[PDB]
């Protein structure tokens, strides 16, 4: 009889009470600049939607990052630009410095403040328990800020968390998948990376909200305290839900399905089966035990829930005992 509607527990009508210009990005007017103001120094990477370069601003010798966008709908470019502008200056949000076009190619490119990146692959094993708590708290600052501004990131993963460990700075980047939250809107479930997709994406429930990001955060946390990246490592979008079900159990999954009257893909009942909810001690061993504590397990359990409404909000997560010490150290 159709899925049951859902509304965000927090920041439900933030966009409704703001002026139309804030969230109606299709009508945003962009003043494009000349990319000749920047000389590309070196290539940093080739992402899924763009190519990234370290560049120099020849007008003031500023080190910057130039993200030349691959051919995509101008609607998405406007969306990312508008979101970056609305969030500019927020805590732990990457800063859009300029918006330019190649004078000959007319290809759009976004200019960002430079951040001294540290690769998460080599940084995982460097992180102590306290470092994990600290950087999780910083990510929570960024997520709560963007959620309070009516925006869900929809692509939270280690690749999109730049960390300067020398100065303990953190930036949440890559807002090309972010969207404005509007109550009752049905969103595309073909977003985010497979390993960090919330169950609502895998079962094709389109009326999701900021809580999606929180699920992603949980996944990240599970990979850090357990030293298993990625934690839910599925072959495809169906095997991803199967890998989740083998940990969280199938009982809560089918309760979630029935609560929202979600029409499950018939190829799921052939592979989901019946699984108990595993205790987290199952994943603890001598190599990761120093990163696991009762507080970490309680926090992670409150993040990884099938029901998106029952997940902690970013603000609620910032108040968990797992971060107490961090908060204590931040009062200095
Ligand atoms: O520029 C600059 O910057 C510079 O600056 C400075 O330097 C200076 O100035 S001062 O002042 O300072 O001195 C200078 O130098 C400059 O400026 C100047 O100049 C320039 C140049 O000159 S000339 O010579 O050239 O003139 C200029 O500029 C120009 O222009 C501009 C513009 O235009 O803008 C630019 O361009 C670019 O970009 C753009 C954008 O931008 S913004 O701003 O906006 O950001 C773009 O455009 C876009 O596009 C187009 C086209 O298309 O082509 C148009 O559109 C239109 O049409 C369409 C059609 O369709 S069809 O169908 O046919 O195809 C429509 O529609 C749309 O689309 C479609 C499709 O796609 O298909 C669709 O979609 C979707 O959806 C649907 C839905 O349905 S239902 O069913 O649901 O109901 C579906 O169906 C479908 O299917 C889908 N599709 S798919 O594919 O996906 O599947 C729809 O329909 C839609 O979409 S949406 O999204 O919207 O929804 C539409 O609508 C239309 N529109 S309108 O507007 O018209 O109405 C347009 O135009 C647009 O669009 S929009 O959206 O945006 O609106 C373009 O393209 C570009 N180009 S390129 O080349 O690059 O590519 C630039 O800049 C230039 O150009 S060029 O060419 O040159 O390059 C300016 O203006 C000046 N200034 S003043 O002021 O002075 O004048």
């Amino acid at each position: 009889s159709g899925p049951v509607p859902s509304r965000a527990r927090v920041y439900t009508d933030v966009n409704t009470h703001r002026p139309r210009e804030y969230w109606d990005y299709e009508s945003h007017v962009v003043e494009w600049g000349n990319q000749d103001d920047y000389q590309l120094v070196r290539k940093l990477g080739r992402g899924k939607y763009s190519e990234v370069f370290e560049a120099i601003n020849i007008t003031n010798n500023e080190k910057v990052v130039v993200k030349i966008l691959k051919p995509v709908k101008k609607k998405k470019i406007k969306r990312e630009i508008k979101i970056l502008e609305n969030l500019r200056g927020g805590p732990n949000i990457i800063t859009l410095a300029d918006i330019v076009k190649d004078p000959v190619s007319r290809t759009p490119a976004l200019v960002f403040e430079h951040v001294n990146n540290t690769d998460f692959k080599q940084l995982y094993q460097t992180l102590t328990d306290y470092d994990i708590r600290f950087y999780m708290y910083e990510i929570l600052k960024a997520l709560d800020y963007c959620h309070s501004m009516g925006i869900m990131h929809r692509d939270v993963k280690p690749h999109n968390v730049m960390i300067d460990h020398e100065h303990r700075k953190l930036r949440l980047i890559d807002w090309g998948l972010a969207e404005f939250y509007h109550p009752g809107q049905e969103y595309n479930v073909r977003v985010a990376s497979r390993y960090f997709k919330g169950p609502e994406l895998l079962v094709d429930y389109q009326m999701y909200d900021y809580s999606l990001d929180m699920w992603s955060l949980g996944c990240m946390l599970a990979s850090m305290i357990f030293r298993k990246e990625p934690f839910f490592h599925g072959h495809d979008n169906y095997d991803q839900l199967v890998r989740i079900a083998k940990v969280l159990g199938t009982e809560d999954l089918y309760d979630y399905i029935d609560k929202y009257n979600i029409e499950l893909d018939p190829r799921f009942n052939d592979i989901l089966g019946r699984h108990s909810r595993k205790r987290w001690e199952r994943f603890v061993h001598s190599e990761n035990q120093h990163l696991v504590s009762p507080e970490a397990l309680d926090f992670l359990d409150k993040l990884l829930r099938y029901d998106h409404q029952s997940r902690l909000t970013a603000r609620e997560a910032m108040e968990h005992p797992y971060f107490y010490t961090v908060v204590k150290d931040q009062a200095r």
